[PDB]
């Protein structure tokens, strides 16, 4: 039951893994591995500081629960978690394993020409991996093509959150401005941007800072203060824009690209546009089991949060085959 670990010196840091994972290999805490068992190409995330603290050691244990309940094939899974630790006593390090993909989003576009087809398959299992992940009360907020990995069937993974400027062009407006109480539909415009890449094969909003990337913004949605002094700035017209896309690609697309917030479509009334009607499929299209969060008002020491972790991490059990 237990593996075999062997050890090793990575980027300063020793590294020490059951021996199926070989090859182990840093990008930039994580190692890419070859899993002889499974002959997969996996990620291993080695934690920084888990227990570092209190509010740490409470925030590996909630985190790592979040990431354990994560179950959906279009959302990053939990190949594996352990630690060399033979018990409790001398438990201070863990790791975690997911499978690498091959492509993402990102190398794809920048190298094959997608048609309509293309597009809206990509697109509905992003969306169908955000209803997921916002059902669960997950707001990610990096969204970005390198971050959506793609496997060689076409099945495509949302990968990068709870975990780890080219991000800025596909951020939100309201997150430059740092609003405090920012919406999931922050999600929704990182889509957006991300599907019209796709449609076209350019960068939407290629802008270098803050203010400037927002220039670029205002320039496609017109205006809505330092902005009660920006120029005028008219609304464009998306079909004279994205010239190729179906006009249900377009309609969608005026959806997501809304500025207020609160007019954004969300996650779930995009599944259900015509856009997507050839895969739309109300019963498998389903949201997160509801998680206990008992342990979220209670008041415990370093060595109970780290008990507890201990327990998740032995008790994890991996996905079937
Ligand atoms: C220059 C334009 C910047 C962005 C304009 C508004 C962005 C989003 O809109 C606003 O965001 C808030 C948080 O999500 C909400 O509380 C507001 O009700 C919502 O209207």
């Amino acid at each position: 039951e237990r593996p075999t670990f062997y050890r090793q010196e990575l980027n300063k840091t020793i590294w020490e893994v059951p021996e199926r994972y070989q090859n182990l290999s840093p990008v930039g805490s994580v190692c890419a591995a070859f899993d002889t068992k499974t002959g997969l190409r996996v990620a291993v995330k080695k934690l920084s500081r888990p227990f570092q603290s209190i509010i740490h050691a409470k925030r590996t244990y909630r985190e790592l629960r979040l990431l354990k309940h994560m179950k959906h094939e279009n959302v990053i899974g939990l190949l594996d978690v352990f630690t060399p630790a033979r018990s409790l006593e001398e438990f201070n390090d863990v790791y975690l394993v997911t499978h690498l993909m091959g492509a993402d989003l990102n190398n794809i576009v920048k190298c094959q020409k997608l048609t309509d087809d293309h597009v809206q398959f990509l697109i509905y299992q992003i969306l169908r991996g955000l209803k997921y992940i916002h059902s669960a009360d997950i707001i990610h907020r990096d969204l970005k093509p390198s971050n959506l990995a793609v496997n060689e069937d076409c099945e495509l993974k949302i990968l990068d959150f709870g975990l780890a400027v080219a991000t800025r062009w596909y951020r939100a407006p309201e997150i430059m401005l740092n609003w405090m109480h920012y919406n999931q539909t922050v999600d929704i415009w990182s889509v957006g941007c991300i599907m019209a890449e796709l449609l076209t094969g350019r960068t939407l909003f290629p802008g270098t800072d803050h203010i400037d990337q927002l220039k670029l913004i205002l320039r496609l949605v017109g205006t809505p203060n330092y902005i009660q002094s920006l120029t005028q700035m008219p609304k464009m017209n998306f079909a004279n824009v994205f010239i190729g896309a179906n006009p249900l690609a377009v309609d969608l697309l005026e959806k997501m690209l809304v500025l207020d917030s609160d007019k954004r479509i969300t996650a779930a009334q995009a599944l259900a546009h015509a856009y997507f009607a050839q895969y739309h499929d109300p019963d498998d299209e389903p949201v997160a089991d509801p998680q206990d969060q008992s342990f979220e008002s209670r008041d415990l020491l370093i060595d109970e949060w780290k008990s507890l972790t201990y327990d998740e991490v032995i008790s994890f059990v991996p996905p079937p085959l």
